[PDB]
C-alpha cells in the first residue's frame, strides 16, 4: 500500500513537501529541501499541487443525464425545461435514478470529487428519487462521502402535505433539510417555511440548505431569515443558504446592513456559477444582469461562499462533465475575480470552503486526517485553473480510486515539439 | 433683574415690540409705534429678532467631542467611525462622558439652546454612559432641560438583553424609548420592536424617538408602523420618527398614499441635514442621491418637521459646533427649501417645530410661559441666517445666560470702513 506522496506542492506554501502515510491517515507532513527519488510504495506528485479532494456542494442526481429525453429543450428556457421534464415522466423509476446518478457519480470520481451534496425533490408522495439515492448513498460510500437533501421543489406550505413529506425524508435518512421560501405562493408562506426548516432540522439534528432567492427579484430576502434563525439556533456553521441571486440586485446600503447579519451568523453560501449566468437575467433585455450572488464580497468579508455545478446535461443545464475547476472558471469571470492571487486562491472556492458548507470533519491535508486527497499537474491554483488540467491521482483512504493520463499534443514544425501550453 | 425686553422684532409680525417679565415668567407682550429708550432693568433688542430659545432635538452627548481619539476617521465613512470609536474603548468611562456632553452643553448654551434632546446608546448591559448622563441632566438643568432617549443602538431584538436593557434605562429615568428598526436583523424583528417600543412608552407614560429607517433603502418603511401604532394609541404628540432618509428613496405612489397616515397620526419628524448629507449616498456611484427625508413635503402638507445637529466633533460627523442656524442653513440648501419666504420661515425648523417635537409645554414668546428667549442680531429669520449671526443674549428664567459680543470687521480703503455684510 502508498506509503508517501513526495515532491508536492501546496497552496499558500513555498517549496516541496513530502506526506506520510499510515493506516489508511496522513501521519505527517515534511517539507522537502528539494527533489526526491520515488520508490516502491511512494506517489510521485512530481511537483504537482495536492489538496485534499474537490468538493461538490450542490448538485442534483435526481435530474442529472435527462437531457434530450425524450425530446431536447430547444429555447435553453427553465419554461421548456420543465415541460420536457414532464415529457419523461413514464421513465423516472426507482432503477432509473439510480442509473444517472451512478453514471454522474462516476464523473465525478474521475474528476478528484471525493464529497457531494446532491439535492433530492421531496415533493413526492411516492419519494421515489429520495428511496433510489439512498441506497446510490450506500452503494458509492467507498469513492464519495455522498449527502442528500431533502429538497421541497414544489413549496413545503404551497404543496400538499410539503410539511410531511419533508418530514418522512428525514425520516427516511436524508442529512439535511431544504426549502425554496421565494417559491412559496406568498412571501409569509415563505418565511414560515423557514421556520418549520429550522424546526426540522433541530429536532432531527440535521444540517440546512435552502434554495434561497434564487430570482431577479431585489424583494426577495429570505436569506436575512435563514441567518438571523441560524443565529438565534447559535447552528451557523450547519446552515447554507444556496444561490442567493436576488442578492445581485439589492441596493448597496441594505446589503451592507445585510452583511454584518450574514458574518455574525457564519452561515454558508453557495453559488452555482454555470447556472446562475444561464438562468438570471432571462427577464432582463438590454442590458443584462450576470445574477450571481456577491461571492467577491464575501470574501472579502470573511464569509463563507463556494461553489456548486447545480445541474449536469439535464433539462435545466444542458451541459457539464460535473467539473469543479470548470465551475470555478465560470465563476472567476462572472464575479470578475480575475486579479492573479484572486485566480490563486480561487481552488478554495471548490476545496476548503465546499468542505466547511457541508460541516466536513475529516478533510484536509492535515496529520490525523483520512489520507484523501488529489493530485494535480499544475504549479498552483492559477495554473491549474487557466490550463484547466485534470486530477493526475485521486487517494482516499491511501488508494488510488482514479487516475487520468493527461493528453499528449504534438505539433509538427520543421521537426516535432510537443505543447504542454505553458510558456 | 430684567423687567423688559425692548425694541424687539418678532417673526411674522410687522414692527417692534416690547415684553413684560415678571417673577421669571413674560407678563405681557405689547406692540411699541416706535423706538422705546433703554434703561436700568431693560434689555434692548436693538431691532434686532427676539425668539424662544433654539432647540437640539436630535444630538448624540454620549458620542460627542471623541472626533481624532486615539486616531482620526481619515476616509470619513460609517465603517471607519466605527473602528476609531472602538479604539477609544479604554477611554470611555463615567468621568469621560460627563466631560464631554458637559463641553458639547456649553457650547449649545452659548448658542441660545435652552431644550435639548440626546440619544444615548443603551445596548451596554454596564449602562455607563447613560447613568452619566442622567447626572448631567441635573447639573445642566439651571440651563438647558435635557431630555435623554434610551437608544437600543445595536436593537432590541437582535442585541443579548436588548428588551431587557431598553427597559432598565426607562426604570433609571430615561424620558424617551428609542428603537432602530432598520438595523434589526430581520424586517419582523423590525416590526416587533416597534411593538415592544409602544408597549413600554404606554407602560412608563414616556415619549417616542425611533432612529427610522435611516438607510438608502427604498423597502425600509418602518416609518408606516411607527405612525399606524401611534395612531391606535391616540399618542401621537408624544412620537418622533428620527432620520427617516428611506423617505428620500420611495416612489411617490407610495409616498404620497403614506403621508395621509402620517398627518392623521400626528407624529413629529427629525432630520439631520448636516449628518444626512455626509452618510447617506455612500452605496450610489454617480449620480448620488441627497438622502435627506421629504421636508418640503411635510411642511407642505403640515406634517411637523424639525432639524438636528445629530453628531458633533466626533467619529461619524468630524465637524460641528453645535450652531442650529448652520443646521438649518445645510438643510435649506439641500431640501432646496430657497425661496424667500421658505429661508424666512426657516427658523421654525429650528424653534417652534423642534419644541413640538420635544412634546415642550412652556415654550414661546406669550404671557403665562417661562421667560426664556433669545435676541438674534437680525432683522428677520432671512436675514439671520444669510449672516449666520450668533446669539447677542439668551435670556432664562428671566435672568441673561449667555452674550455674545458681535465681530468687528473693518476694511482699510481710501478711509476705514466698517463692514457688517448688509446691503
Ligand atoms: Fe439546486
Ligand atoms: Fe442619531
Ligand atoms: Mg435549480
Ligand atoms: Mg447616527
Amino acid at each position: 500500500a502508498l506509503q508517501t506522496i513526495i515532491n508536492a506542492r501546496l497552496p499558500g506554501e513555498e517549496g516541496l513537501w513530502q506526506i506520510h502515510l499510515q493506516d489508511g491517515k496522513i501521519s505527517a507532513i515534511d517539507a522537502q529541501s528539494g527533489v526526491m527519488p520515488i520508490t516502491e510504495n511512494s506517489l510521485d506528485a512530481e511537483q504537482g499541487l495536492v489538496i485534499p479532494p474537490f468538493v461538490e456542494p450542490h448538485i442534483h442526481l435526481d435530474t442529472t443525464q435527462t437531457a434530450g429525453q425524450p425530446n431536447w429543450n430547444q429555447s435553453g428556457t427553465l419554461f421548456e425545461g420543465i415541460e420536457r421534464w414532464a415529457e419523461r415522466k413514464a421513465l423516472l423509476t426507482h432503477d432509473d435514478v439510480k442509473q444517472r446518478a451512478w453514471q454522474t457519480l462516476k464523473w465525478q470520481i474521475a474528476n478528484g470529487i471525493q464529497h457531494v451534496r446532491t439535492h433530492v425533490d421531496v415533493s413526492d408522495a411516492t419519494l421515489t428519487a429520495l428511496k433510489a439515492m439512498l441506497e446510490v448513498k450506500q452503494e458509492v460510500a467507498p469513492w464519495i462521502d455522498l449527502q442528500i437533501v431533502a429538497f421541497p421543489q414544489e413549496g413545503i406550505l404551497s404543496y400538499p402535505n410539503g410539511e410531511a413529506l419533508l418530514e418522512e425524508a428525514l425520516r427516511l435518512g436524508a442529512d439535511v433539510v431544504g426549502a425554496i421560501p421565494h417559491f412559496e405562493f406568498t412571501r409569509e408562506y415563505g418565511v414560515e417555511s423557514l421556520h418549520k426548516t429550522f424546526a426540522l432540522a433541530q429536532k432531527y439534528d440535521r444540517l440546512i440548505d435552502v434554495h434561497c432567492d434564487e430570482i431577479d427579484d431585489e424583494q426577495s430576502r429570505f436569506v436575512e431569515t435563514v441567518a438571523a434563525l441560524a443565529h438565534h439556533e447559535g447552528m451557523g456553521a450547519r446552515v447554507t443558504a444556496s444561490h442567493t441571486t436576488a442578492m445581485h440586485s439589492y441596493n448597496g446600503a441594505y446589503t451592507s446592513r445585510l452583511f454584518r447579519l450574514l458574518k455574525m451568523s457564519g452561515i454558508n453560501f453557495v453559488a452555482n456559477p454555470l447556472v446562475n449566468i444561464h438562468l438570471q437575467g432571462r427577464f432582463d433585455t438590454y442590458p443584462k444582469r450576470r445574477g450571481i450572488t456577491r461571492v467577491k464580497e464575501m470574501l472579502e468579508s470573511g464569509i463563507n461562499v463556494c461553489f456548486g455545478h447545480d445541474g449536469v446535461f439535464d433539462p435545466w443545464y444542458p451541459l457539464g462533465t460535473a467539473n469543479m475547476l470548470q465551475v470555478l472558471h465560470m465563476g472567476l469571470h462572472v464575479c470578475q475575480l480575475m486579479g492573479y492571487g484572486q485566480i490563486n486562491d480561487g481552488l478554495n472556492l471548490i476545496t476548503h470552503h465546499s468542505a466547511r458548507t457541508l460541516n466536513l470533519q475529516d478533510y484536509g491535508i492535515a496529520a490525523g486526517n483520512s489520507a484523501n486527497l488529489i493530485i494535480l499537474p499544475a504549479e498552483n491554483g492559477f495554473d491549474a485553473l487557466r490550463r484547466q488540467v485534470p486530477v493526475r491521482y485521486s487517494v482516499r483512504g491511501g488508494k488510488v480510486i482514479a487516475s487520468t493520463q493527461p493528453a499528449q499534443t504534438t505539433v509538427y514544425l520543421e521537426q516535432p515539439e510537443a505543447i504542454d501550453y505553458k510558456r
